């Protein structure tokens, strides 16, 4: 269940390196669950890694270029 928020998401978590739900929500004022379910699409897309057993996330993909 694909988010207009995708690209917004994804330069968040590639600038910053934080791919937890909590971060997610923080930066864009969003609910668990939207939050969520974009990070699980950054997952399929291979942005970030599988969760840990403890549900952290590690950011794969390079931050967006500057020119």
């Amino acid at each position: 269940e694909d988010d207009p928020l995708y690209d917004e998401a994804v330069r968040f978590v590639t600038e910053s390196r934080r791919a937890s739900i909590s971060a997610v929500q923080r930066k864009l004022k969003i609910g668990y669950n939207r939050a969520a379910r974009m990070i699980e699409a950054m997952e399929m897309a291979g942005v970030v890694t599988p969760m840990n057993t403890n549900g952290s996330r590690e950011v794969i993909a390079p931050a967006p270029v500057r020119d």
